[PDB]
């Protein structure tokens, strides 16, 4: 029988892990966790960043403006294979969830 249990944002639950060595990474990996009991018969869906309008712990939506004048810090560029649209996506999402001085 399908029981379908459904995790949140701010569950803390997604972690992401870059490779390689501004701070321009080689790759990325994202890690999530589940209450299940490491039995066979279970699938996770992730939800696709890019594609929701409003993702995130804060709720953070697609503007849809490209480009700002003034506010950028901290840059970071991975390269393309080694990380995608998503999980780049995730790594930021998560990294200003934590920064409390971060407002997009």
């Amino acid at each position: 029988e399908v029981s379908c249990d459904f995790y949140a944002w701010a569950s803390d639950s997604i972690a992401c892990t870059t490779s390689g060595r501004a701070t321009s990474f080689g790759s990325l990996q994202c890690q999530v966790k589940v209450r299940s009991r490491e039995g066979d018969p279970l699938a996770v869906y992730l939800k696709k960043g890019q594609e929701f309008t409003i993702t995130g712990q804060k709720r953070f939506e697609q503007t849809g403006f490209q480009s700002a004048l003034s506010g950028m810090y901290s840059p970071v560029t991975f390269s393309a294979s080694g990380a995608s649209l998503a999980e780049v996506h995730l790594f930021c999402l998560l990294a200003c969830d934590h920064d409390s001085c971060c407002d997009g």
